[PDB]
């Protein structure tokens, strides 16, 4: 097999938010069977970021999700060839972000190439005014359509002072070879910025994910 109990991560994101470009690089460590990963992220271009870092964190790999035996694991099957995803994130105040990721494997290291593009975030909204605190537990619902795997989720950012800010996610996952397709199921995600410096130029990000049906 190519999926080891301990795996490394190398990533680069290039993007823009409201037309202002940035680039971030990351290195990390994960446990694919435990559904846990941690990474250190560094802003390389476009800092200090003028928007809430929280809109980026889900963009920074479902191979790091604990799948039980009675649910088909689309992601672990896809390697060594890998898979890609495409995603839209629609915020309740009309901000919309698109992103793509292409995930390959080199030795014991996942390499991720991410593109991120957000538009129409209001100047006095919680994204541009950096008023977000954390994502709540996020439940992704996955289903097959047209021979590939789709998902969506209704997620919520908690806000400074209280209340929530809603975002709907839609993702399409595409394996780069023929794999067994799963039945309908869910993945619960806990995502958390563990530490960061003042302007978020340095971030430590952790994720824990588990599939259920």
């Amino acid at each position: 097999s190519v999926i080891k109990p301990d795996m490394k991560i190398k990533l680069r994101m290039e993007g823009a938010v409201n037309g202002h470009p940035f680039a971030i690089e990351g290195v990390g460590l994960g446990k694919p069977f435990e559904g846990k990963q941690s990474m250190d992220l560094k802003v390389k271009e476009g800092g200090p970021l003028p928007f809430a870092y929280d809109i980026l964190t889900m963009a920074f790999n479902r191979v790091f999700a604990k799948y039980p035996e009675n649910i088909v694991d689309y992601f672990k099957q896809s390697f060594p060839e890998g898979y890609s995803w495409e995603r839209s994130m629609i915020y309740e105040d009309g901000g919309i972000c698109n992103a793509t990721n292409d995930i390959t494997l080199d030795g014991d290291c996942y390499i991720c190439e991410i593109r991120f593009d957000g538009v129409n975030f209001p100047a006095n909204g919680p994204v541009m005014q950096k008023r977000t605190v954390k994502w709540e537990l996020s439940t992704e619902k996955l289903y097959v359509r047209d021979g590939v795997l789709k998902s969506d989720g209704n997620y919520a950012l908690s806000l400074e002072g209280g209340g929530h800010y809603r975002c709907d996610f839609k993702t399409t996952y595409k394996a780069k070879k023929v794999v067994q397709l799963p039945d309908y199921h869910s993945v619960d995600h806990h995502i958390e910025i563990i530490s960061h410096d003042k302007d978020y130029s340095n971030v430590n990000l952790h994720e824990h994910a588990e599939a259920h049906s």
